[PDB]
């Protein structure tokens, strides 16, 4: 059909016509109406007219690309579509029905797509460029976003966007997941509901938010919580909770309020918990201020692959948050802030478990000593190459935290789920 | 004679008729039908006498030098011609029957070939100017180019065109050059095949990287690929692969994203399989995640004489990350992830071999033990110096991948292929 080239002489005698410096003065409806005014007057200058109804199409697409996400705004407003893939702009692919699947969709250059890409980023603020050819961002809309420039992407800028979907999942389903056995579900709602200081690190694609969900639902209603997160991720049905959100900065780079500012402002709000959403920057020094300048019981997200590894990205986030603090000060901090850490990985078959339960025990010389309540034992691959395996307990009879453990009044409990854990 | 310098002219006046961009806005086919006619229409006001035949030529010619690629176009059209070689507008080198061979045909001047090689980065929308000397592109096509500006080439630009050469290193050309037996090929066929996670090592000289791209040959077409390389060069027949680059920092130290951070990101691109030109650093440990957490099926090279050797560097480049990772944490990530290796040399005669294709068993107490699936025995030398040996199968029938080949019902074929061997 004729429609494909007739909208691309269409396109190309309006950018002839107009530039978007003409339109960046006007709203997303205003430049809509100027759009239209200024095809219109393509049209008379070409004196090529259709369809009423396929000219005000023909004038959506042109909107579309000069205001819009490009081609990708009929595939984004669909709700079939799990995930895009835009790997150059001449392919496109498609999460559907939980397999991937190639498109006829296509963009025009490659330039067209950087540009495409850096309205998507700059939507949070966030600019990708020959500078700062990699970028990871969140649409508040409710999705996440990868791209990456021409300077690393050998065959022109890449794309990825995946769409949310509301996990929401509860301790009855990790449980019936065997994500976590019942003796490992009573002694985590002994070591929320007790107040200890509490990181959850995970693996990419561990669903970390989820457990930390799962985890908050023991906290007590009296307990009076603020949450901080980068986006409305969380969801707690206590009575008292305090929901904020840091606000990426405006294309001015004004106006940004980051972790750090929202963890040390609720410091002084007065809080029996801290929530983090996810730690990701200097802000873990001052989460660990909250987890022992009282305020017992905060809790935090962390993207690391073990409790080791999650202790080490906690040292160096302090570190690179430009203090002069002394690496063994470091240390003895977290030694005596943490009180328990959950790791959260998904296995090759690909679903998530909780690997480690792990309690900081101390700090010996210049290695900070932990000792394992619960593990996850691998055993082998079942036919359809699901990962087997159990979670055993260590046996210890008495961590650390026992002592919180004792004032809560759930020695017993506690004692139980660790002693049947094997 | 005379035919030269009209061409000549009938350019100039095209060149003076009308702007650049009614050329390059109208389509190949538009522009050429009003292009012969100008060019006829010159040549009658010209009277110069010439047949229908070679007006058709002349202005097959002009089209081509005007918006073409020139007289370099003949030799791209051609089949035969493998490799085109320009050192500046008065040398032309082609390779053909393996051979290289200069030819009478050269530009007019270095200002026309920079202009040529412009028009054919273009098409991957690469621009190559005196601010950026180099470009290097792969054409839709397939075939590679690599230009250089005249402020670095001190003669003129170096115009490199490099067409596909279709099924130049497949698993046959290894079959049939001894570098691995025939039950072997069909033990890897299964191997890159079957999604199993692969390192292979080898030493100086060994073909690491050609190894790895016959083994990429094997990969499902529909799994969504990308590759890591410190410098392109992997080139993958499969539909949906994403490429990737590391960019060096500037000479004051700065700017720089290196191999780790690619491979952080690839957890973010929602990849099938991760591959990784070569492993050096701390990326070791990146990768092994993503062998380890759900992107089962990549593979990733790496500098050592033998497996053992192999996982030892492994070790120390975990290591060396800066992670507080004990020992046996990373040998259990290593035995946890890496399910088959291997081990490709030179051998003293300077011929290439796959000596070992190991499968990393278990980890006990402290060390990794591994079985050896094929093993390349030598056994003497012929008259020339070459070295003679034989791939032979130790015989373990039942890999610990076996369950894996059952599950895509490959394990007829892996029997069948480990009990031929002999």
């Amino acid at each position: 059909d004729y429609y494909h080239a007739t909208k691309t002489t269409i396109f190309n005698a309006l950018l002839n016509t107009i530039d978007l410096s003409q339109l960046a003065q006007l709203d997303l409806k205003q430049a809509g109406e100027e759009i239209r005014d200024i095809v219109a007057e393509l049209v008379a200058i070409k004196n090529v007219s259709m369809s009423v109804a396929e000219q005000e199409h023909l004038v959506q697409d042109i909107i579309n690309d000069v205001l819009g996400y490009g081609p990708l705004e009929p595939l984004l407003a669909r709700d079939d579509i799990a995930d895009i893939m835009v790997n150059g702009a001449h392919r496109v692919f498609i999460e559907v029905g939980g397999k991937v699947q190639l498109t006829n969709v296509r963009f025009r250059d490659n330039l067209q797509l950087m540009n495409i890409c850096q309205r998507i980023v700059s939507q949070v603020g966030r600019r990708v460029d020959e500078s700062s050819p990699i970028c990871d961002a969140r649409l508040p809309d409710g999705s996440r976003v990868n791209v990456i420039a021409p300077p690393l992407a050998l065959d022109g800028p890449t794309l990825t966007i995946r769409k949310f979907k509301k996990d929401k999942l509860t301790m009855k389903n990790l449980v019936e997941f065997a994500s976590i056995s019942p003796e490992g579900a009573r002694v985590l709602g002994v070591i929320g509901a007790c107040r200890c200081n509490l990181v959850i690190s995970g693996g990419t694609g561990s669903g970390k938010t989820t457990l930390l969900n799962t985890m908050t639902a023991f906290i007590d209603p009296t307990e009076r919580v603020v949450t901080c997160e980068d986006a409305a991720e969380l969801q707690l049905q206590q009575p008292h909770v305090v929901r904020l959100e840091t606000r990426p900065p405006n294309l001015e780079g004004s106006g940004a309020v980051t972790m750090r500012d929202l963890v040390k402002n609720c410091l002084r709000m007065r809080p029996e918990r801290i929530i983090v959403g996810e730690v990701r920057g200097p802000e873990a020094f001052d989460l660990l201020q909250a987890m022992n300048t009282g305020h017992d019981g905060s809790m935090g997200t962390l993207h690391a692959n073990s409790p080791r590894e999650a202790i080490s990205r906690i040292e160096s986030m302090i570190t690179m948050g430009g203090y002069g603090l002394p690496s063994k000060t470091i240390k003895e901090m977290i030694v005596g802030s943490v009180d328990v850490i959950i790791q959260a990985a998904r296995l090759r078959d690909g679903s998530r478990r909780i690997t480690h339960i792990t309690e900081v025990v101390g700090l010996e010389g210049d290695v900070i000593v932990t000792q394992d309540l619960f593990v996850y034992e691998i055993t082998g691959e079942d036919e359809h190459g699901k990962v087997v395996g159990k979670h055993r307990s260590t046996g210890i009879a008495r961590p650390r935290f026992w002592d919180r453990a004792r004032y809560y009044g759930l020695e017993r409990e506690l004692a139980e789920a660790l002693d049947a854990a094997e």
